[PDB]
């Protein structure tokens, strides 16, 4: 039925709207989503976009499914230590994962392999199985230690995508900036998108 | 007269509006500016914000002065390879410099000391004189080599400041995101500002 | 405001609680405003080494310390473990000076690697990225290689690693003289006038 | 329509024949090409194989179209700083690029992310977007610094393919050596080829 | 011989002279034989911090310390700055255990880089090459990056870097309790039974 | 009572002229100096400028005091093992130090933390206390090991300022070269100077 | 008598022609050669150029002597583990050695000092005695690990000369490409050559 | 009847009188010079020493020829992309090259192998052919990135010779400082000179 499974982690960086719009576009492209959200991520979603994701995985899954009028099974949320989840094992996990937005703290944890929660274990799995991990980092300025951590991940095939949208297409609202970034994630995932033209400059 | 001199370099990355908004605020704050603009810079300023900066330094100074209604000598623009500029010698150059927006290619030339034009020499000088260089890099995703370049400069005390505006202050307009970044540049320069509040997270 | 400056002070679970308590006292006497963070291992060490039970709840702690030091109104605010709605948590708002004292090798390690897992680690990461001044008063001996790798990294990046190794070359009558050696060094580095450690050097 | 788009950049290293043959094979394989040529590249093409690429991009597109009897829009040449080309942006650029032949100076510029012209930007974009870049470097001997540069690009997923043809197959004429290299580039690009058989050693 | 083992003990010009004096006392009580090296900056610190004037001449120093500690015959021998005809100077002859205490960052640096410019540095270089145990009780704060680079190098190569950062989690009534914390740690690392620092850990 | 205290060490590199003139300017700028001089530096001073610094510290202080017509307490010299000097401890030492001229050997001692004499300890101190250390290194050519040493210091915030005078100003005389280096030192110290003009290139 | 002694090692990389031509030129330049051939080298010589080097060292010396019409003692072949050869000891070995052609596996063994056979020992001896070793490597594309290995040898004064002939001179036949490489090796060895002219680019 | 060929590059660092005195001595020692001058190097010679080198290469050869009363073919100036020059190919280039004065931007370009112009290609070729490159760097203070660039090249056998003259030989005039540096260059190149004597320290 679905076109593929993608793991999506939302962490406590600023940039909630990116994550909300990415999920909208993935659902519309008819992907199945396994969604992980950190406790700080929930705080940011509430403050920035007024979105309150219930803390219980079941209620969260139903909440998101209604928000996006998604199909049966299309969205599943897994809790912070739910090791039964498919994402926890290289024997079962999807091969694509996006962290959006991705805090420098979560980026750091994945860089060093702390694997202390489901989001960090999932990322560690995608890296070991040689899949695709994309981290949409939101911070500025960067410190040298942020850069060392990004460098290490990028050398190992992780895609560091800072939330730094461009303005060279006609930018007429905040949405168009949001769609710049989301369209780049989607191009990287190998998913047809029409939210960001291919005109170039 | 003025609270100080700042060197501003505009290069060909997207995010012209940041640079225009930065000039606007430094003028109102009564700083004197030495502005440098690469060719690709002007092309970006043109297509993104409809601002055709003349490529002659003298006409460029008058245009910007007029555009910002600046005082006499408050803005001086210098040419691609105009070595008499005060920015080209450690004996004379200002100690604060911002490259906004900063292409990955200019970041790279600065990283490695290419010093091939006035912008690159000007940055090399601030670095050797132990001044403050701030580079507003606008590119995504980063490649590994981007990240090696950035890490090398950052270790050497250059502030890598990617154009990654935050959204926690409540954004209703693109101008709030522009002001997010410009306000961070101003904080770093030690310039009082009220375009981005000090509330933090509420 | 109404104060000379703002300082962020984090207490973590290394031995050396008496250095932290003396440092707060001197900073208050100097009329600085303090944002205090304290980890739970931190409170355990305070409790066992100097008998000071800081309430775990941030309002109650602010009051407790305020009364302890007879501090002015809003001079001391404690913030809790994940209280992100705290000015220390954002570069838009935070103090440019922070001291971790005593700093456990675990907190130093989490700062070194950027873990930013609680308010203490985030506040440090912010100070680092904003190019402020972070001082870490590490208390541990011996060092391992990995401790040294972590301290080295931080020191290359402009973080001041100040082990709690007091000197004895001044008048040492009491333990208080050694506490004051280290607190005197922190104050000098913070740019704060102090008379607890004379400037005579070696005689 | 076409089987895919490829970016080709010709630079000022010896080995113009490799490039001309590579174009011939991609045209016959029904690929669409975006061709970039450096000024040194043009001088090399001229002196080595008598091929004079018009200075004008439109004139060059037609000249090559005509030379290879290529279909409509199958060959588009772009100029030195034509930032409006598809190749300059990650939102638009092809995911495969070859630099044939590749001078050590252009390999250097790409290694360090200098991105000063369309070739180096095109490269940097391919690298950041995680596509495939192949560099047919021609120089001998190598210096340590050449090797450092190749090393870092290689670690970053760029294919350093020196123009070092082998002789273990049927070597009669120079064309067999040219075809050795071109066939290796075609195998890497994933394109069906029979100018170099798969017998291996015999 | 007639002793439990041989230990090389070097005193250098860092603050912390009272750690060295207490360490000799415990080693003597434990019936170890000591080869003592003392630098001239070392004697200056001993003199100013604890009032102990070790004669610069090796015979006179051996007698002075022997009497100070009421040591047995040949239990303490001091050796002078370039006294190469000393068993510490050759791998064919030297003790396999050495402590520098207090260890200045200058002596740590000369050992790190292999300078071997006097008997102290040579004796350390020997212990290192013979795969023995070298403990360095560094006293300095803050650390610089270059200090940390030097300590890191040494620690990777199996040298124990033991900063003089005493803990407070045990019963601390006096300064002597903090001196005994560090001396207790040196003894534990040397494999020497000691009761000056209890083994109760944290309560 | 002076504008501040600076530590200045004179070591056995050629360039005694630069040291003598820095001292002149710092005295006229009303700074208090603590001077250290190596026995090799004393030999260089005697042979190059015929200045004979006496060996005893008290006689040294008086000699330099006399020579510069300095005020009371303005110049104090300290001997090579004079650990009572305020420069020996982070609890008491000035936050600015210059080694002029600086031999490759003393730069090496400082690079590696040898801290063998007062000059080396004073530098070690300034570094660990995060002050400002400036090393006017005179040597040519550099070896690789000299460069490794300077790179290590520079990465750690020490200013490696080779005695490499420029000629773009009005160079009528040797003093013009001495003043180029001295002026650059004083700018780094944050001390107003007018011996080297602040227009750059002309 | 002879102008000097050179060690030549042939290994199992493609490019046997380069080696045969190199020998021809050194013989005509009156050098004395100590030749080593690996078993893979022999297989390559056979399949590429029909040259069957006798398995026996004495038979190989005569076979080559005869092939090049060389003088008495001008060519001595030595076997795989003939440690009694001059080439195996630093007390005796020639100070110039070429490995032509050089497989990436023998370049690897030399990079890491494996010294398992006469070729690798000969190499290691040349390197330790600070003579000149040249490695004509033939492989494409390069892997990262190939590049790491070449890098470390290059940093250590070994000449990595890939078999990447250029085409800027008069290219008519394959012999002109062979002569390009051989002439570069002869220039490095310091030996007068006219198979590759010095006109440079025209 | 020239003793040898030297490539001499003049770049945009201060110290033009070094380069002019170096050509004088090399012409008196009967060496043949191939001189390259960048556009920033012209500007420096014009302003510092009042020498205006014509922009076209033939007029510039004639100009310098007359200036030093050089012999027929003793001096040839080559333009910034005159790739037909002997210096641009390893097959033909001189084995000794001096960059004097050397900017930090030209030192960087050579460090990372940019090879963007004839000066940078010439250097890249001297390095790959294992000749001798000497870089007379004039800048102070150095930044960490300057030091990283120098270190890399020195590790690779390039001689980093900063323009840091000594004073231990009795210094009459500025000329004695110029002659200190030029004598060191000449000593490095292996050319007898009597402008800086050999008595060392007295
Ligand atoms: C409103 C808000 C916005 C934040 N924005 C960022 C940010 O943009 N970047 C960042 O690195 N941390 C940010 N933080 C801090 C992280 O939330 C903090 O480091 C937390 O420990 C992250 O936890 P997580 O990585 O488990 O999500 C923010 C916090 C809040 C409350
Ligand atoms: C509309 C437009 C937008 C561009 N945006 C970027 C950008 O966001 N980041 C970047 O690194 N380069 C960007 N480029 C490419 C640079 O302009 C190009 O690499 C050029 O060589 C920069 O030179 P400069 O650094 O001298 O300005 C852009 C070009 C155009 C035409
Ligand atoms: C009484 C006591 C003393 C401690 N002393 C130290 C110490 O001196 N150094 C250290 O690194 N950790 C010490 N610890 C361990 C830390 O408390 C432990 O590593 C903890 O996880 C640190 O957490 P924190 O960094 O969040 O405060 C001590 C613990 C206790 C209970
Ligand atoms: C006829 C000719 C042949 C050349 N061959 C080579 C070569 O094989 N390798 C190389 O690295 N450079 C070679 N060059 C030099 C490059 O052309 C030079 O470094 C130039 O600056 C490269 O510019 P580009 O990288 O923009 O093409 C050659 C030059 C000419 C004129
Ligand atoms: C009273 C006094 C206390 C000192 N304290 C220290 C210290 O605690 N740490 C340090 O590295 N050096 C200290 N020094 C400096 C060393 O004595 C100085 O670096 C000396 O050269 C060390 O020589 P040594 O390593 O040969 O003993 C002190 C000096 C004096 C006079
Ligand atoms: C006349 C003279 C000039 C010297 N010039 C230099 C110099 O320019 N650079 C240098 O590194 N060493 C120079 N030296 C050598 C240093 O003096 C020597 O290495 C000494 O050991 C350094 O001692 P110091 O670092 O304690 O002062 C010179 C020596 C003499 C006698
Ligand atoms: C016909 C033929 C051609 C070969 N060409 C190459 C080559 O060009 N490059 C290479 O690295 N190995 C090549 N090999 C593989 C090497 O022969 C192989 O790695 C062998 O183990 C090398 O042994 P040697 O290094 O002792 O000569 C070739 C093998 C054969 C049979
Ligand atoms: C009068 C004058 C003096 C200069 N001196 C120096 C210098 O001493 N060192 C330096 O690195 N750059 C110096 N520059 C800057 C270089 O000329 C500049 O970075 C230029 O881009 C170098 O280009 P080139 O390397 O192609 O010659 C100077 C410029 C002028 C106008």
């Amino acid at each position: 039925d679905f076109n593929g499974k993608i793991t999506l982690a939302i962490t406590g960086a600023s940039g909630a709207s990116y994550a909300m719009r990415l999920i909208e576009c993935l659902i519309a492209a008819n992907y199945q989503l396994y969604i992980l959200c950190s406790s700080a991520g929930r705080i940011v979603l509430d403050t920035e976009v007024g979105v309150k994701i219930p803390s219980s995985p079941d209620a969260a899954s139903k909440f998101l499914t209604e928000k996006y009028q998604a199909k049966d099974q299309q969205i599943t949320v897994f809790g912070k230590e739910q090791w039964f989840s498919p994402v926890a094992s290289g024997s079962s996990a999807p091969k694509q994962m996006v962290v959006c937005p991705c805090s420098t703290g979560t980026m750091a944890a994945i860089c060093h392999g702390m694997s202390d929660n489901l989001i960090e274990r999932a990322a560690d799995v995608v890296i070991k199985e040689r899949g695709q991990l994309i981290l949409m980092v939101r911070e500025t300025p960067f410190s040298t230690l942020h850069l060392q951590n990004m460098l290490s991940l990028s050398q190992q095939g992780v895609t560091i995508m800072p939330a730094s949208p461009g303005f060279y297409h006609k930018v007429e609202t905040i949405e168009d900036l949001i769609d710049f970034m989301v369209g780049r994630v989607l191009d990287h995932l190998g998913i047809e998108q029409d939210i960001m033209p291919r005109w170039g400059y």
